[PDB]
């Protein structure tokens, strides 16, 4: 779905570096449609090719505001492309860390929950994100936050999968391999300390290692500066080593919804 004619492509500036090529910022103008500013991937093995595309097979069937829109592929031409909506601030790490201190904690819980319903539409669909993480949330100049990073390879136990990503990583995923709705609640809880740090790196003074040691023996991050004392024990409930005891998407969602509404919650800090 969605093979798109090379011809209505322009593009534009190139603006980051992929993890498979480039990523640039382009326009889409097809007959009958007003023209959209995209954002481009481009990318070898056929295994790697059929790997690349899986991300544009996957992200075709979802439809949500807090989900990266797929606008479409070129294929039938090369180098491949993938072209989705463009997301003006780009991921939400970098954005945070550019910003630093600079929105309010209204304002960090709205971007936590578009992140958290794109989260819940993924689990009703039964796909587990497996690296969800600041650097995957791509943020537009609304503010509107949306999960990126998706496909249908397997990480490293070449392919393009990667590493698994320790820092964001449940438990029970690092040590069995088992990536379930659950793995991503305790990534989800990561990404809510990312965001309420404006950007800092998870575990910043730790190695991979010393991150998996740590968790093991019932460390926990501690409350970003100023973070409110129930978006941190909502992340200590993400964080819980019994997977069945973390929250489930739509619990988040619930949750940060009630302090929406009781922004006078909020206000406690530790
Ligand atoms: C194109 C694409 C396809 C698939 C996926 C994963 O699902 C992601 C994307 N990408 C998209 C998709 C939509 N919007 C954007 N915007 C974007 C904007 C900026 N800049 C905006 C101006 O200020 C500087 C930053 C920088 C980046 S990046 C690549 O450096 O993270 C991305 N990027 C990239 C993350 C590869
Ligand atoms: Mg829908
Ligand atoms: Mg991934
Ligand atoms: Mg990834």
């Amino acid at each position: 779905a969605k093979e798109i004619d090379v011809s209505y492509v322009k593009i534009e500036e190139v603006i980051g570096a992929g993890e498979f090529g480039e990523v640039c910022r382009g326009r889409l103008k097809a007959p009958g449609k007003k023209e959209s500013c995209v954002a481009i991937k481009t990318l070898y093995t056929e295994r790697q090719r059929r790997e690349f595309l899986s991300e544009a097979s996957i992200m075709g069937q979802f439809e949500h505001p807090n989900i990266i829109r797929l606008e479409g592929v070129v294929t039938n031409s090369m180098p491949v492309m993938i072209l989705t909506e463009f997301m003006e601030n780009g991921a939400l790490d970098s954005f945070l860390r550019l910003n630093d201190g600079q929105f309010t904690v209204i304002q960090l819980v709205g971007m936590l929950r578009g992140i958290a319903s794109g989260m819940r539409y993924l689990a009703e669909m039964s796909y587990v994100h497996r690296d969800l993480a600041a650097r995957n949330i791509l943020v537009n100049s609304n503010l509107v936050c949306k999960v990126s990073d998706f496909g249908l390879s397997r990480f490293l136990e070449s392919s393009l999968g990667g590493k698994i990503p320790i820092r964001w990583t449940a438990p029970e995923a690092i040590a069995f391999r088992k990536f379930t709705s659950a793995s991503d609640a305790w990534s989800y809880g990561i990404v809510m300390w990312e965001v309420m740090s404006f950007g800092e790196r998870p575990y910043w003074d730790m190695s991979n290692q010393d991150v998996i040691n740590a968790i093991e023996q019932d460390y926990r991050l501690p409350p970003p500066p100023d973070c409110p004392t129930s978006l941190h024990q909502l992340m200590l409930d993400c964080w819980q080593k019994d997977r069945n005891a973390r929250p489930r998407f739509p619990q988040v969602v619930s949750a940060l919804d009630k302090m929406i509404r009781n922004p006078a919650s909020l206000k406690i800090v530790a």
